[PDB]
Order: C-alpha cells, then sequence, then structure tokens
C-alpha cells in the first residue's frame, strides 16, 4: 500500500502513464505540474515520485534539487528523453533511484517502480 505521484506538464488524455498504472492496479496521484507537487510534498507519505518533464525550462532535476532542499525522502524515477545523456546523468546526481529514456513500455516502467517501492519501509 504505497501511491505513485506522477508529475507531468502535457494535458490528461485517456491513454497516458497514470492510467495504465491504474490500469495495473497501482495507487496512482496525478498533478498538474512541478510547483503544484513541491507545493503538497510536505504532505505526502509512503509514496513513490516519478517525474517527467519535457522543457528544459523546468526539468525534473530542479525538481529534485528543490526536493534535496527540504530533505524529503521520495524515492524518485526520472524519466528522460530519447538520447537525452547529460539529463539522466544529472538526475542519478540529484539522488535518482533510476532513470527511464524514453520510449519505454509498461513492463520497464512498473518493474522499475517497484524497485524504487523498496527504498520505502
Amino acid at each position: 500500500d504505497y501511491t505513485v505521484h506522477i508529475v507531468d506538464d502535457e494535458e490528461p488524455v485517456r491513454k497516458s502513464l497514470a492510467f495504465m498504472l491504474t490500469m495495473n492496479g497501482f495507487a496512482v496521484k496525478m498533478h498538474q505540474s512541478a510547483e503544484a507537487f513541491l507545493a503538497f510534498a510536505p504532505d505526502v507519505r509512503n509514496g513513490v515520485l516519478v517525474t517527467d518533464l519535457r522543457m528544459p525550462d523546468m526539468s525534473g532535476v530542479e525538481l529534485l534539487r528543490n526536493l534535496g532542499d527540504l530533505k524529503i525522502n521520495i524515492p524518485s524515477i526520472v524519466i528522460t528523453g530519447h538520447g537525452d545523456v547529460p539529463m539522466a546523468v544529472e538526475a542519478m546526481k540529484a539522488g535518482a533511484v533510476d532513470f527511464i529514456e524514453k520510449p519505454f513500455e509498461d513492463t520497464v516502467i512498473i518493474e522499475a517502480i517497484e524497485r524504487a517501492s523498496e527504498h520505502l519501509v
């Protein structure tokens, strides 16, 4: 019993990330944007964080940077872009438990979340 908190700058859409995770029995809680999650983060208990924000303006590396400046224990999975190396390297340098180069299928994302749900209890 743990929650997967997603954070994407993209419109809902019946078929993308959250709805997949929930079709697979996962407790999912979506968030409109980084600042929105940043402003709720203090109130999270037993959850895993899965970022994924494309635009370099507000990257997932900075969202991890800010969570570190509050001393929050949220095991994260920073989804990156196809062939984006420095970012995926920067994320592991920001406390990230893993990364996932896009595209990706259910399997890998589900697996990785479970390996993150270890760093909890």
